[PDB]
């Protein structure tokens, strides 16, 4: 499957993707404003995500840092990023269907749209200013809106027990970004698309 991964933003981003245990194609690359990056993912990849990494360094071999989505300072993604990154989810090729969403579990850094750029389904997104209406306590300091499970690591925001409820803090990002998962027991707002559908991943989508 294609995705084809485009920076609306008027700042620079280090696109990443990753399945948890491996790098989805490069893994990462840099994508100025204005550029598209298309990536392939085999079929049958099973949670996979896509994000947007800010104010990056990297040097000739690809380590550095990153102040958001940094995953072990590497420029191509093998892990997840560290938070706070606004995430596109997707499962391909389970049971015949693909499953996408976009998830604020994990805090908030950059608003992404995430649609198939074939037929048979819809996009979700979540363009809202999210950084600059963060509230007081869930600010990173590095930049970005952290989840309430990353500042305060309690059992109720980390659903760790499997029986959790929306709070205060999930709230503010699921009134800001209705279409994404506030927490881990949202109401889900994953779209069913056809099994081997293509996508396009747009960071500030809202030009």
């Amino acid at each position: 499957a294609t995705f084809e991964i485009v920076n609306r933003c008027s700042y620079t981003v280090w696109a990443a993707a990753s399945k948890g245990d491996a790098a989805l194609d490069a893994g990462g690359r840099q994508l100025n404003s204005g550029e598209s990056w298309t990536i392939n993912v085999e079929p049958g990849t099973n949670g996979g995500k896509i994000w947007a990494r800010t104010d990056c360094y990297f040097d000739d071999s690809g380590s550095g840092i990153c102040k958001t989505g940094d995953c072990g300072g590497l420029l191509r993604c093998k892990r997840f990023g560290r938070p706070p990154t606004t995430l596109a989810e997707f499962s391909l090729n389970q049971y015949g269907k693909d499953y996408i969403d976009i998830s604020n579990i994990k805090g908030f850094n950059v608003p992404m749209n995430f649609s198939p750029t074939t037929r048979g389904c819809r996009g979700v997104r979540c363009a809202a200013d999210i950084v600059g209406q963060c509230p007081a306590k869930l600010k990173a300091p590095g930049g970005g809106c952290n989840d309430a499970c990353t500042v305060f690591q309690t059992s109720e925001y980390c659903c760790t027990t499997g029986k959790c409820g929306p709070t205060e803090y999930s709230r503010f990002f699921k009134r800001l970004c209705p279409d994404a998962f506030s927490y881990v027991l949202d109401k889900p707002t994953t779209v069913t698309c056809p099994g081997s559908s293509n996508y396009r991943v747009t960071f500030c989508p809202t030009a």
